[PDB]
């Protein structure tokens, strides 16, 4: 099927500039769009591969590409996510994240990944750092630099044979949920990356997070099966976490539980 996605090229005089470079700015084509601008031939060839992917996806739980600017430096312009990556957010707000937010985030990430699977697209880098927060009630998947290596998030098949599937993304989804349920802990913290391949082969997995019932930890374990086709599908993960979002305290035990956004500029 032909990929009739549009690549928008923006004037540099429309922007008015966060991490290193990514910047916070406004895009004024009477409308002001809060945006994030990201400034050798290797660098330009890879950032255009990323713009190709983001321009070809359109889903409420996937980061939208607004355009590229062709100046001395190739600049990517995306929707500004004011609350950051989900990894920093869960670390800075542990004392205030409820089970409702955690389970709903798991639903939204699975929806975004299920859409990426419909697009016949493998992310290859699903992680808590690569999930941005529009509002605490709305997250989106980002960073498609490897979307067609971080060993601690990869399936065993990706480590050994460099094989990547939608089901290897499911493994990365399992680690991402584990980062959230541990409020931002580091997977296999301390263990050198060269030893991860031996550990997984022996049968060991990431531990059960303290706030997780066996229901939630069972889903993570299923994402980490050696047999990729035995791991759950993203459409099933949506269904499972959505049921748990209807009674969150039953599955997560936690103590004390003219500016227009890009989503409206279509
Ligand atoms: C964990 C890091 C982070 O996300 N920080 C952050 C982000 C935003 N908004 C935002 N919107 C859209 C895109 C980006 C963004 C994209 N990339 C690259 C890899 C694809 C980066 C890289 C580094 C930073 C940001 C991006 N970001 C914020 O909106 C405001 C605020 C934050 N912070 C919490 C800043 C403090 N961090 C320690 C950097």
């Amino acid at each position: 099927a032909p990929n009739q996605a549009l690549l928008r090229i923006l004037k540099e005089t429309e922007f008015k500039k966060l991490g290193s470079t990514v910047y916070k700015g406004l895009w004024i084509p009477k409308v002001k769009i809060p945006v994030a601008i990201k400034e050798s031939p290797k660098a330009n060839k890879e950032i255009l591969d990323e713009a190709y992917v983001m321009a070809s996806v359109d889903n409420p739980h996937v980061c939208r590409l607004l355009g590229i600017c062709l100046t001395s430096t190739v600049q990517l312009i995306t929707q500004l996510m004011p609350f950051g990556c989900l990894l920093d957010y869960v670390r800075e707000h542990k004392d205030n994240i409820g089970s409702q937010y955690l389970l709903n985030w798991c639903v939204q990430i699975a929806k975004g990944m299920n859409y990426l699977e419909d697009r016949r697209l493998v992310h290859r880098d699903l992680a808590a750092r690569n999930v941005l927060v529009k509002t605490p009630q709305h997250v989106k998947i980002t960073d498609f630099g490897l979307a067609k290596v971080p060993i601690k998030w990869m399936a065993l098949e990706s480590i050994l044979h460099r094989i990547y599937t939608h089901q290897s993304d499911v493994w990365s989804y399992g680690v991402t949920v584990w980062e959230l349920m541990t409020f931002g802990s580091k997977p296999y913290d301390g263990i050198p990356a060269s030893e991860i391949s031996s550990i997984l082969e022996k049968g060991e997995r990431l531990p059960q997070p303290p706030i997780c019932t066996i229901d939630v930890y069972m889903i993570m374990v299923k994402c980490w099966m050696i047999d990729a086709d035995s791991r759950p599908k993203f459409r099933e993960l949506i269904i499972e976490f959505s049921k748990m979002a209807r009674d969150p305290q039953r599955y997560l035990v936690i103590q004390g539980d003219d500016v227009v956004d890009a989503d409206e500029y279509l």
